[PDB]
């Protein structure tokens, strides 16, 4: 069988699975009852990319289609967007996800700029402008082929190609941002389907480990907390591998290259997700030229050394 | 051994800007100059010019703003530059600029973003900003940028991102994919570059992975061309499989089929020719991709395309 293995990559050379943004840290969450069900950044150690997850960095939390509507006087975000998938093939609502590949897995506010380039009469004409995506607008139904944005601009046409880049987050009264809950993917009064198991440690004296990244956010108190539990790099090299998983948990070593020294030890779930032995809430203090390296594969009885 | 990614266009990143691959094109020779700095790298895995790892990373800046200069240039904020992996940066390096500096002559259209440290902790701002790469002001490789922004909601002395989205075009801003900024400024030259680019065979053209990117108007077809996806360079930096000759022959495949629909030469300085004539954009399914062959010589005859 080919040999598991993890790319070679320290903190500031990984970018977030949840968000296009690089890593910033590693933090190690105390266990509270939280349900851990993200969407984006889901894959298992053989390459199977699950949820909402998507090989490109620049499909993370973006959207592409046409507006087809301007229902100002109906709803706040007025712009009515109709879904492609990210590649431009037509949206599927039959397939068996939860939403199309690339969609946001939190509540709140996706702040970035929507674009458009003409096709037809005025050919190569462009426009764009700074938008706000609402994960929790009765408008947000991605399942169901499409999501609305408002502007501060009403300059975008209608059937002109589009795309949404995401920025950052925005926070507003009403409108916190709460990353671990995910949206209805087909509105008000319905309920996800298809969606990526939760993840939860079943050791005791386990934790989950997160990749950290603090995004931009235009406006609001916030700290730009965006936790994934792979980062990209790791799913876009699993999914090129696809090395047999020989056992539920690979153990993992986060090394000092110049050193040699392992600086700790960690649980790399089948499933796709990092446990540490640590007990409390903890950004791990790493130098900056570490990373974890596959060791072996072990069986259900493994106790980590504490972290 | 050396080898390709398994990705098809669409599961593919332009080095040169944060956007999907829309295409392949072949370009009639015209003798230009193509001297990108972004997405260089060798097939053992030596990064280049500008060129970092991260999609993220490209044409983006991070530091924090010293100075408002408003009424003295039109990109009023004063962004002193870190890398962007938050290390100071450093003008003695062997670099043209820091790594992933936009390597064009236009405005890059994006958002600049703060979120405060000391006073009025994590308080945040972000608005639409442009970078003009042929500036006064941007002097990347002396360690800053100007961003002008419709905005004045913008602090000093606070930690500043800017992330681009698109390019931009105006009367006196044309957009030019092939022509470097000035990365020390006006009446300067650049340093420390990446090598240019050019076929050395008859018959042979370069292969570019085109995308189309956002503009925030002017009329534009958005087309930036990079010589290696993104995540090419990725795989070869992990890998660093050494080269057995200046060039890899590759072989484009429909994999339902197992037809080869093209040959391609793939050279160690990092870059590809096709033996064709004319400006053709590729007519291939959605499917396809390289594979590696074999290493050649430089002379090697390709297939006509």
């Amino acid at each position: 069988t080919k040999p598991f293995s993890l790319p070679i990559l320290t903190i500031s050379e990984l970018t977030n699975s949840r968000f296009p943004a690089p890593i910033d840290s590693l933090f190690t969450a105390q266990n509270n009852n939280l349900n851990v069900q993200c969407q984006n950044g889901r894959c298992t150690l053989d390459g199977e990319l699950q949820g909402t997850t998507q090989l490109l960095p620049s499909g993370i939390c973006a959207f592409r289609g046409r507006l087809t509507a301007d229902v100002d006087g109906s709803h706040d975000d007025r712009w009515h967007m109709q879904l492609t998938n990210l590649n431009g093939t037509p949206f599927d609502p039959t397939e068996d996800v939860p939403a199309p590949l690339g969609t946001p897995d939190f509540t709140g506010l996706l702040f970035g700029v929507a674009s458009q380039r003409n096709v037809g009469s005025n050919p190569n004409t462009t426009r764009a402008h700074e938008a706000v995506v609402s994960t929790t607008s009765s408008q947000f139904v991605p399942k169901l082929g499409s999501v609305n944005f408002g502007s501060t601009s009403t300059d975008f046409q209608l059937q002109q190609p589009t795309k949404f880049t995401p920025v950052g987050i925005k926070i507003e009264s009403g409108h916190e941002f709460d990353q671990w809950a995910l949206p209805r993917y087909s509105g008000h009064l319905t309920l996800n389907m298809n969606l990526a198991p939760p993840i939860a440690p079943n050791f005791p004296g386990e934790q989950l480990l997160f990749f950290r990244s603090n995004v931009p956010c235009a406006g609001g108190v916030s700290d730009g907390v965006i936790d994934c539990l792979l980062p990209q790099e790791w799913i876009q090299h699993f999914y090129q591998e696809s090395a047999p998983s020989q056992s539920d948990v690979a153990l993992i070593r986060y090394v000092n290259p110049d050193t040699g020294r392992t600086l700790f030890e960690a649980k790399l779930h089948r499933t796709g997700y990092i446990t540490v032995a640590h007990s409390g809430d903890y950004p791990l203090v790493v130098p900056s030229n570490g990373y974890f390296r596959f060791d072996s594969w072990v069986n259900q009885f493994y106790s980590l050394a504490p972290m």
